[PDB]
């Protein structure tokens, strides 16, 4: 060849497959590739739904609040590495039947030491899992409520609040590199997709009752639960449950 | 100053500004690990209404991995670009199509780590709908067409003149003739059963009609993604239970825009 594409020419055009490919490896800027996850659980005994968020000690964003997550591997799928992921951080068992990938995150800028995209998930994860302290992690399953069209992410004296419109967050508590775009667009995925696809109410673990399933709406509608007509709802909703059993009140379970 | 490289790292992380901290940091030898490249891949839909014809954009790929197969546009993102710059480049490169982001959405990333034969490559894919348009390819596309897109039960199949890619809407197995290159036939069917999916509750795909529509419009665009005929989709529950995502005016039957 007489320089360089060429050359790149003969390979892609030209050559067989393997003699391609033999030249491809021998030699464009490539990013890190990374998850995150909007974790979701409902404590039922506080009847709070509540989502992950661990302080960056940490520049950049040194204090902010940021979703788990991490490097995906060579040999695995992000759908893979959210379940290893989880797990490593919460140390619950999820499948891909917990999972639903949400978007994907990719201004050039988005975290400054260096390209990287991430693809983002939601996960429901059943009961809050237990944190065992660790004074080298400042982590907690903040209380997510949700007044008009914003929602606020709480824990004591943080107070994070999000605009579900704008994907702006309005307080001195902060999230790091997109993260509050990633929590709104996981959000606002949920609160369109419910009504007709109940995946959410895995957050109620193994099973449910009508009335525990309204109370989950509610949170993601920002509405008290005792303003949701429980008939109504039962009747919209029931195509998507079936019966398991049980003074006993009724439970059920997701179809699938 | 420092004492250690523990020392050091920590006071820039911790102490430091995030300006000194970022100067500091590009400064550094950063440990090396393997890295996916980053491809984009775009599913275009129109419908002709003359025809009752949806349409998908497919071109034939001149170059390996998978030369002379058909595939989705797409490409390679640079460093410099977010998916969603890269996918509208890489289509009017590709394609000559020039579409707004304000009209596309993403789709899903397919990241099965042995999908495409030169490594780790990793693709966000994006959906619109659109105009049929003239085409033009670029130079890695042999041909660009719009093939001709039909639903039989649960399969689609995908025709231009003797080509014929057949697809399981459940399994993204290929029945057909041609194969498309990567795991193209899986985004396809993702494409698909989203528009199946979000159509009821969200009607964009009303944009392949062109900015205004009947009901008997609206219900043939709906019945080519069901795989059913039209006048099986009674005029007057559809009129009611989707008015609600309707503008536009008149008119001796209705004329809407999507709101």
């Amino acid at each position: 060849f007489a320089s360089k594409a060429e050359e790149k020419n003969y390979y892609e055009r030209q050559a067989s497959l393997a003699e391609f490919l033999t030249w491809y490896h021998q030699q464009y800027e490539k990013p890190s590739l990374t998850v995150d996850m909007v974790l979701l659980c409902y404590n039922k005994e506080a009847d709070q739904l509540k989502v992950l968020l661990i302080q960056r000690k940490g520049h950049p964003f040194r204090n902010s609040w940021a979703l788990p997550g991490g490097f995906v591997n060579r040999n695995e799928s992000t759908e893979d590495s959210v379940l290893r992921e989880t797990k490593e951080e919460t140390g619950v068992v999820i499948s891909q039947e917990n999972i639903e990938q949400l978007h994907s995150f990719s201004r050039p800028d988005r975290d400054p030491r260096g390209w990287v995209v991430t693809v983002s998930y939601l996960a429901f994860i059943g009961e809050e899992p237990l944190i065992a302290g660790d004074d080298a992690k400042e982590v907690h399953w903040f209380n997510l409520e949700r007044h008009g069209q914003h929602i606020t992410l709480s824990h004591e004296d943080v107070e994070i609040t999000l605009d579900l419109k704008t994907a702006a967050s309005l307080g001195k508590d902060t999230l790091a590199f997109d993260h509050s775009e990633i929590i709104i667009k996981a959000f606002n995925r949920v609160v369109d997709k419910m009504e007709h696809e109940p995946q959410v109410l895995q957050v109620l673990g193994k099973d449910f009752t009508i009335t525990e399933a309204r109370k989950v709406f509610a949170k993601f509608l920002g509405v008290d639960y005792r303003s949701i007509d429980h008939s109504n709802f039962k009747k919209a909703m029931t195509q998507y449950f079936e019966e398991l059993g049980e003074r006993p009140s009724k439970i059920y379970q997701l179809k699938t």
